[PDB]
DNA sequence: CGGCAAT
DNA sequence: CGTAT
DNA sequence: GCCG
């Protein structure tokens, strides 16, 4: 199978959930230690599995294919033979993984913070609360939502916020568009977050739009905390409400189909394509556009499609862009 | 060994 | 530093 | 950690 991601179909579901699930928890393991090329080889590897077409049963399945050296093959190894992998499980158990995990899930929290505060001693979240003195608003507002925002978003949730925006934007805005992205866009049943893309066909219409978006959403009272711009929204709930993070992002006609492809995702999905991009036909990717380099011209694309016939790849559906 | 996406 | 895919 |  071919080395990048970006090349290969990747379902959201698929056939060996358990061997990558378990790299990933290294790969998240080594983030939490600075190692970023740990991280990335580590979720090379887990999507490699991903893509396969069946169950990897024996280590020898694992010969030729990318990103599989000593380590992630010895991991693999263990899994097949007594089903648990003993690196994987201290991980899991250590107070180091848990904490940092912990933190680093608060909205307004990193790696660098998260890392600091442990090594203050700190390890709950009631013990961030026990000092306020030194969060900043974001920080504020995510230990202050934390549990709504650790509570899963369904795709019923989906509808109702993007049939509010849709609504705020109209009044906005005459004629603009709202997409929804994201891991939604690639099918995804249950998320974190919810992810929209703003635009208007006729180009530089959508030039202040945000500002009046929020606003119309705040007179609604439905702005707990906020061109792009990530908000906590108030949604209605059966006898209640939940805060649910959500991110607005405008972007002109002419830049649709690069910010549509890269806020679609996935994450990893777009380092691949980014790097496929530079390194194997020395163009320049973004959210905004492809630039080349000797030719110093950029790529104009009306589509997602134009996009990957411009880099020499099979065009891949959201749904196949799960790595 | 240098690179690892990009703003 | 944080945020997004 | 893996690759060229
Ligand atoms: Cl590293
Ligand atoms: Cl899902
Ligand atoms: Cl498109
Ligand atoms: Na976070
Ligand atoms: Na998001
Ligand atoms: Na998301």
């Amino acid at each position: 199978m071919p080395a990048y991601a970006c090349q290969r179909p990747t379902p959201l579901t698929h056939h060996n959930t358990g061997l990558s699930e378990a790299l990933e928890i290294l790969a998240e393991a080594a983030g939490f230690e600075g190692s970023e090329g740990r991280l990335l080889t580590f979720c090379r590897a887990a999507s490699v599995l991903k893509a396969l077409p069946s169950p990897v049963t024996t280590l020898s399945q694992l010969q030729g294919l990318p990103h599989f050296g000593e380590h992630s093959s010895r991991v693999v190894q263990e899994l097949l033979e007594h089903g648990v992998c003993e690196e994987v499980e201290r991980v899991r158990r250590s107070e180091r993984y848990q904490t940092m995990k912990l933190f680093t899930q608060i909205f307004g929290v990193g790696v660098k913070t998260a890392d600091r505060w442990y090594r203050e001693g700190l390890r709950t979240l009631d013990d961030l609360r026990e000092q306020p003195q030194k969060l900043t608003q974001q920080q504020k507002a995510g230990l202050q939502h934390h549990q709504d925002l650790s509570t899963p978003v369904l795709r019923s949730d989906v509808d109702a916020l993007q049939q509010v925006v849709e609504e705020a934007v109209g009044q906005a805005l005459p004629g603009a568009t709202v997409t929804l992205t994201g891991g939604f866009r690639r099918g995804k049943l249950q998320g974190h977050d919810v992810d929209f893309l703003i635009t208007h066909p006729k180009e530089g219409q959508e030039a202040g739009l945000l500002p009046r978006v929020m606003c119309r959403l705040q007179d609604q009272g439905l702005i707990l905390y906020h061109e792009r711009s990530f908000c906590i929204f108030r949604l209605p709930q059966p006898g209640s409400w939940k805060a649910v993070r959500v991110d607005l992002v405008v972007a002109p006609v002419s830049q649709f189909p690069f910010a549509l492809l890269g806020w679609t995702g996935s994450k990893l999905f777009q380092r691949e394509l980014r790097r496929f991009s530079r390194k194997e036909k020395g163009l320049w990717l973004n959210s905004h556009g492809l630039f080349d380099p000797e030719q110093k011209t950029f790529f104009q694309a009306a589509s997602e499609e134009d996009i990957f016939r411009h880099l020499g790849l099979e065009y891949l559906p959201p749904e196949q862009r799960n790595a």
